[PDB]
């Protein structure tokens, strides 16, 4: 309880990193850029190639890089270099896609934990309470492995949601992917403050600013890997001329 | 230690009407519609005719009616049943139109006051206090009238800010008329709140329900009387479009 290796230690694998090694938990990472100096600080065993990462003494994987990266980056994984079944879970923002993934890549006897966690660095800063834990066990046959890393996330006192992976794309499409939508559309107009800001606009130049903190990547795949989001995308276009048309009747 | 008259005791009405009871000042009412009852349990007079409201005893005038309805409110004023010269206050969203109107229709001996309250029923619901405050002062002679009706907001810790009318309507269509075209659009989309909610959309949520809460007369008049609304719901429009072009070519 519990070894942890990370793939992609970007923003949000540095995030991740910082409550696990507070809890005591030994990691490992790996990525396409170079974090030795970080990792270093940190006391995390780096490896820069994910092949050597694969050799190491693991119990849990968790694969951090981008939507729009996880096919070329486990394509190109030895994953003929496990030397155990081993837990691979996803923290991916969008989640039928590294299910099939992952069911089609991974070796049968290595267990799959789906998960998002519903918030991130510029939303969880102090702590994690209170904040949404989501997840689906996919494959699960190791349930001590799995409830540990699971723990992580309920010690912090997470909410905690199972819930199917199109499920979960279904209610993000309705809600994570339109406030994206918003805040990058109010990001384009560049909205300031003024004088006079109401409740109401200072919350939307927050959300501006929070949502604009995010990666262009990041955002372009809730949308690419989303099956649902086109069609929010398209009510919400719908919704804005229904609204402007009755200014023009008025 | 004002009477004052209220013209308009609608939802915005009877809540400067709490406040300014509180503070100890004299208050009346008159209105489109009866409040005779409402009136009877706030304990001040209501007048369901404007004549008989025009010959009491009353200092300060507030107009609190619709922007839409303001010029036919005005237009049916009997305003040269006027005993004496007195002070008219407008606490319109918008700002150019009753200077404009006022500056027209009233007797040239009446003063005028143009604020905006930046704050409502739905935002300041214990207190005033750290809301803003507009005020321009259009035509004052009487600046001891004056400072005391302003004193009003001041007693309560508003945040004060003055400016011109026209400054007013140019930071408005960028920022409250925004903030309630994006409110109204997420409750034609009717979003709501699902197990995996981020900060963000909770954040949306409440916007959509507290903008939703507005009369669509007074977010018509957001957008029919400011001249700068047009522009800024064009900006609003073009940057939803870029930020879906740049999603279509992924
Ligand atoms: N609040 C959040 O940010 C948040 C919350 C929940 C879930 N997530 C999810 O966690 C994952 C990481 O998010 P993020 O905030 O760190 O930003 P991101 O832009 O979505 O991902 C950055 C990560 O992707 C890595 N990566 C590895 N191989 C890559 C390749 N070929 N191409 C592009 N990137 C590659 C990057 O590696 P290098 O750094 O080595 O270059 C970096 O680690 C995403 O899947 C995201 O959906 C993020
Ligand atoms: N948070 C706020 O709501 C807020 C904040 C700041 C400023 N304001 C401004 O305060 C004023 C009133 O706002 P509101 O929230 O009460 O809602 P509103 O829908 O903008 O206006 C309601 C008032 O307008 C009256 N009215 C509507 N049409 C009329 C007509 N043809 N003829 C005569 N009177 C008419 C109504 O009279 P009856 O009720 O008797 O029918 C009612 O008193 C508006 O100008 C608004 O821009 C509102």
């Amino acid at each position: 309880s519990l070894k942890i290796g990370i793939v992609g230690f970007g923003n949000f694998g540095q995030f991740l990193a910082k409550t696990m090694i507070k809890q005591g938990h030994t990691l490992t990472a790996t990525s396409r850029s170079d974090y030795s100096e970080l990792c270093l600080q940190m006391g995390i065993h780096f490896f820069r190639d994910v092949s050597a990462f694969l050799t190491a003494d693991i119990d849990v994987i968790v694969l951090c890089t981008s939507i729009l990266s996880l096919s070329e980056v486990v394509g190109s994984m030895p994953l003929t270099s496990l030397k155990r079944p081993t837990l691979f879970v996803d923290v991916l923002s969008v989640k039928e896609h590294p299910r099939e993934l992952l069911l089609r890549e991974l070796p049968e006897d290595s267990d799959i934990l789906c998960t998002h966690p519903m918030f991130g660095p510029q939303t969880a800063k102090n702590g994690w309470t209170d904040h949404t834990f989501m997840y689906d066990k996919v494959r699960i046959r190791d349930e001590v492995i799995c409830s540990n890393f699971i723990q992580i996330f309920a010690t912090e006192g997470c909410k905690m949601v199972q819930m199917s992976c199109e499920e979960h794309d279904r209610a993000a499409a309705k809600s994570q992917f339109i406030t994206h939508t918003i805040g990058r559309t109010l990001g384009e107009m560049d909205i300031q403050s003024t004088p006079i800001d109401t409740k109401g606009f200072e919350t939307l130049v927050k959300l501006k600013e929070t949502m604009m903190r995010n990666s262009f990547d990041l955002y372009s795949g809730l949308f690419v890997y989303n099956r649902f989001a086109r069609q929010e995308l398209e009510n919400l276009e719908h919704a804005l001329h229904k609204v402007k048309e009755t200014l023009m009747i008025q």
